[PDB]
């Protein structure tokens, strides 16, 4: 330290600003901050979820889930930037971020607060948690510095975001594209693409099907998997099915569920489709999901199909074979803070009705959209030497300095205040010539 | 050199064990080292190829193939990490890797040509024990006729710092009907795009068959270890009624064999006067994947309904495929192919192949229950010491293939300072 | 920093008293500290918004809107400082001010949880603003210190106003003139006027109406535009009207009206006014506002016309051609401070029945009346040189020092004793000879 | 302290992380943190205790029995650490550990005032305590920084684990091992073993049992004893029994009783045993008790002898003479930290319905089990010189250092940032060469 490192001041202070990542990547851009300010209202078990995604480069920074009487959790609302990037930059590269958790109000009635709070940074994506319970969390990590314990609901919490690799690429945001249709309803965009996450399902090798006639059908899950998905992503691949009996009819459709276990988008695949006797019979998958349909995260795929015969009786027996693969490509999904790292912050024995603060800064690196960049003035970083080599020799001593990506707030006053004991005014630039 | 430095201790020795790369990607990560190990049974011919991929990030290291008394190769085994690094792991880096190639055993014994060539494996001209000598021009990444007693040392330098984490294979959970259901998360970034326009109004002729007439549109060589998909599509067009169309992809393995065998259209009627569209939407499962593929085949059977002596089946094609390998242009995924080839060993003797592979992992969500990461070691001038090292590679001799004796006096002619720790033990 | 410098310390710390601002502006005056104390009582929403004017240089500190139910504003009442400067100085300079913003009061020194603040600093004035939700605010400004968000409503805000220029001539305040006339309700005063702002609004060039007949007329409005005033504005020009129809009469109005919507001032413009065929009809504007008719800030002003016809019948058919642009005045208007920089403080979830208090100090130059000149000696500032310098280095270094307009009262506390520690005593004077 | 001393962080501030103990135990081990996390509930008389076992050499940290109105305590739960070690680790040894106990439930939203709590550190099993009142815990020992007393519940106790020896051996966990059976509910571990506890309890020294014929049997409790266990233990010894009265049958069963009085396991410990008439009838003791049958900490055990007899009927005596010695092995029993030091947290006056909240971290050298010790990198300890004698140092003056073992919360926070006075980065690496 001397007067300081404005990245590492950026880095382990957001609230305090941004400043240019030290690393290769010598884009000519801008240095923004975005708020991020939610009330959230408790439900009635005092209980919830808050998911955050402390290294998403643009403008979600998570989602708020209530708890529910019968132990499922209920989507309530994302958690955004005070505004929408993607309308006014292509792209972006996020610097730092931190975000604080915690009670603003006691309702009406209420005799005495209480409400506490468990956190974990888990090192991968929503879907890939296999405890999401307040109590599961705690071992998320082996981490000490990536959970923190019953931290008292009134003090709460700050989620301070740690980086997952440096040199990262812009990440073209979200953004509208010049597009005219003769549909009102007509969107176009340029998504996050670089670096994708693919995801392969063998949803069958020669899978056998028997069944006996229903007027209706008969449907079934071929499949469930884990996924993830906050963006756009496409669907693609083919099932070939097989048969010895004439006139059977499949219907198929695909379900994308949300981690509440709520159907976020379905798509029918192939609806009303003959099979042909002693033939591979096709059925494509061409499926893409524009980023609006996708009103809350995407935490798993299944796929249903439907058998039907057109004639009919009383024992039928409906068979066929079925065969291939499906790719999931999550566009940019594999963009380091895209989907990766998630912070998960749980509350529990909150009283009914009472407020959640969330209160964040988010520090970006940007890129303006034509319109603005007639207005915006762009440049390459400023030069410190030694700034990523510090920024290097922190992260390497992270756990003997005890830099945590969840900490009770007022262990992170006190930490900004014992880090930060120099931040000088400017001596004899005023007396100098 | 002061001790010296982890890293290039790594790089250059590692058998070592493990370092974190000094570059700019800083997750919290752990270090690994995986060893190899195989013995192979020499062939008949008593020669034989030993392809690896000295950068593959993850549990591939590399494939045996015994040459024939026909002069093909054929597929022996992949040779892998010793366990399987998809099973434990999500996201993966290499750091280092050396692997050791000699005989152990006589049923003294023939010699070893070792090159590292700067492409993909299909993309080879000439892959026999003499043609390997001239992949490079590099007189650093070619070894000629050393004893096979003695043995070669395959030490992975590196292509590209700042590389991404990528993603193992990894089973993701799934419930499914199927019992042979499988559900991965695939090595993705930085993919690899071959385009093949197959036809441009390219015109079929022939007479009528029983069974039909069968064409090789074309073929085309490809690179493949791990998951790749086919998109695209053909559109026939035809001025006689009643043709039928089958289609099927061949993906062919470096031996000449099939490896995989796709219906892409199989019993498809033609219409006159129309497109008739023949869509492309296969996706291949690495599992699916036995040995690495070599090139990319398409097949066309044209049939008729009727049928008789003189009939005369005609269509023209337009159309080009997309061959999309996922992950195939991360370099060491696909990219550096470092070829050991023995030959004039005695049959039935074993070669004795020994490697460590080093790597920063990030743990599955399972063993991230118990298994701490932490950010790299912090030593500034670690990267810079790097850097001149490779800059000077070809005056300091750094190959990435050696007679092994050799590598062995480096090791020791690097490597002189391991100097216990000077008064930590006298200090206070 | 040695002892300090009185002016950096005022600008800093307002509540610490005033200094002279060290610029040109070389005028004998006297300093003084204005107190701004309001107890706000919170409304049924539990929501509002108090509009602070930071850099006024006069009496008006701010206005206090609540939220209801409805969704709409509602004028509570100005803010102002303790005394009403006008009536015993006649011009005055801004030097420094602060405002506190909290609620909730417990036995020990201690406060209550009582919803969030959300507040911005926005470089323009108050009608310009595009957005003044809660929520909104956010985005009025990019400057990271140029807004807060979520604070917590019993640890309050704290809004420091920083400069929007030096070398500002003394303003003129709205002091009352020596006057003798037979009305009672006789006004006379001499207003802040340097520094005009002039609003152009073309309303019409040539504007087609038609309309049938209506008995009482038909009334349109012909234009709104949104405008500022706190202060005395006048409005000039002139609409021309044409018509092929005899026997139209024509009644306009101009209404001013506040930040809720609310009409504040109507005054006609003309009334009864017939029209001639084929001639030019001139309808001029000769408006005066006296800053005492202005109840609360002037957000828009629209005019109104009705068109009557007296004798008509059926279905009649009334026609008019309009021209002419108009011009608003207010005066002292562009004066830095007197409009526009805004500080919005908008709090939510503050339960009800509790109340909102305001705390602040105003400093300021000020030149006495002729009656107070009597007795009030007045003096060139005291010279100290670099503390200009120093004042801008400070600024200079702004975001770096992290120097907002609004804090986390609790923030700003911490500042006052990371600045400012040097005050001491005064060694060896007591010792020297 | 130069830069400081790992191990003396980690064992004065466990929340900190783990560092290798400095002794002579060299084995290759691996590091890690648990943390506990609980939200107990107040029962009706507003009062209850937490019995911890700061010392323990795994994933057992306490057990919680609330105090009932007839003044009995009842078990509520164990205490644990967040996963269990067992299923992961086959060897361990304490770090160091520390435990937060407060009521996260505020009266007013603020205020700490919601009853108290006294704590004491005893040098004995939970058996051992003589008085285990709110009250009585004071005199639990006379070392004054070993117990603390009426500290607010809001302000909570810092529970801190000082050593118990060192050079301890590693103690094995109670990890399954491998194993096939008939039964799905059989289970095979390897326990904690090494340093056994030993109780002798010579029941019988030709005692005298006379009583009249009951049909069914007459029951006598032949001794209870005050014992210790949390985890497997076992029975052996043997009682002779004589009789002059024919066709009797002894049934024995063995009672492990808990600390709130309840049985936790019954087992028969002999059944048909028909005594022989003027000859030693041998009743041998095999009793196994594994870990998983204890739900609560075993605080005592007693034998039951039942006497029945053939063709009684009336007027019909029964009397045997016995003689022997018991013993009743815990295995791990006496290894320091497994039974011995226990810190008992008790609270009263807490508000029935509120919330005790615990937080805790504790820190382990762990050897993997065989499947993680696949991808579980072990290694020796890092090397600092005089870690050991400056632990020493500490310890030999921990009374005039304030090194509590019970702490109020708010004494402990100050207490660790005067202490922990350097953490400096790490000056000129990054500029060294
Ligand atoms: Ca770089
Ligand atoms: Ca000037």
């Amino acid at each position: 330290t001397q007067q300081i490192v404005p990245f590492i001041r950026s880095l382990l202070m957001p609230t305090t600003g941004p400043a240019s990542i030290p690393d290769d990547t010598l884009e000519k851009h801008t240095l923004r901050s975005e708020t991020s300010t939610y009330n959230l209202t408790v439900g009635d078990t005092g209980s919830g979820l808050i998911v955050f995604f402390p290294g998403f480069p643009g403008s979600i920074v998570g989602a708020h889930y209530t708890l529910q009487g019968n132990g499922n959790y209920k989507f309530d609302q994302m958690l955004l930037t005070a505004q929408n990037l993607p309308a006014s930059y292509n792209y972006c590269r996020l610097v730092s971020r931190s975000l604080t958790v915690r009670s603003s109000t006691l309702p009406g009635g209420v005799y005495a607060l209480n409400g506490t709070i468990n956190a974990v940074t888990f090192q991968g994506s929503l879907s890939e948690l296999t405890d999401v319970s307040y109590n599961g969390l705690m071992s998320a990590t082996a981490n000490i510095n990536d959970k923190i314990g019953n931290v008292l609901v009134g003090e709460g919490v700050t989620v301070l975001s740690l980086p997952t690799s440096y040199d990262l690429g812009y990440v073209r945001l979200g953004d509208p594209i010049p597009a005219i249709g003769l549909d009102p309803k007509m969107v176009a965009t340029c998504d996050s693409s670089d670096r994708p996450r693919v995801y392969t399902i063998t949803a069958a090798d020669d899978y056998q099907f028997s069944s006996q006639y229903q007027p209706g059908g008969v449907t079934i899950t071929l499949f469930s998997a884990n996924i993830d998905a906050i963006t756009s992503l496409s669907v693609g691949g083919e099932l070939v099915f097989r048969t010895s009996v004439h006139g059977l009819v499949l219907g198929a459709t695909i379900y994308l569920i949300g981690f509440d276990g709520t159907t976020v988008i379905t798509r029918a695949v192939a609806a009303n489709n003959g099979l042909t006797t002693g033939t591979d019979n096709l059925m494509p998958f061409n499926l893409v999901i524009p980023t609006n349909e996708i009103t809350q995260p995407i935490t798993s795929i299944k796929l249903e199909i439907v058998t039907s015969k057109s004639g009919g009786q009383a024992g039928d027996q409906m068979s066929w074979s079925a065969r291939g693969s499906l790719a999931v490509t999550i566009h940019g999904g594999n963009y380091p803070g895209a989907l990766r790292p998630v912070t998960l912050v749980a509350y529990e024995r909150v009283a009914t009705g009472s407020v959640v603060t969330v209160a964040g800064v988010s520090n970006f690196e940007l890129i303006p959209n034509p319109e603005l960049a007639k207005n915006l003035v762009t440049e390459y970083g400023r030069f410190d030497p030694g700034a990523m080599n510090y920024t290097k020799l922190i992260l390497s001593e992270r756990d003997r300095l005890g830099i945590k990506t969840v900490w009770p707030t007022r262990e992170y006053t006190d930490f900004r205040e014992y880090f930060m004991e120099v931040a000088d005014l400017n001596s004899p630039l005023k007396i100098a010539g």
